[PDB]
């Protein structure tokens, strides 16, 4: 799993 | 931004 916040 | 992968 992946996950990304900007 | 928001980016996620399962
Ligand atoms: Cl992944
Ligand atoms: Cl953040």
């Amino acid at each position: 799993n992946f996950l990304v916040h900007s």
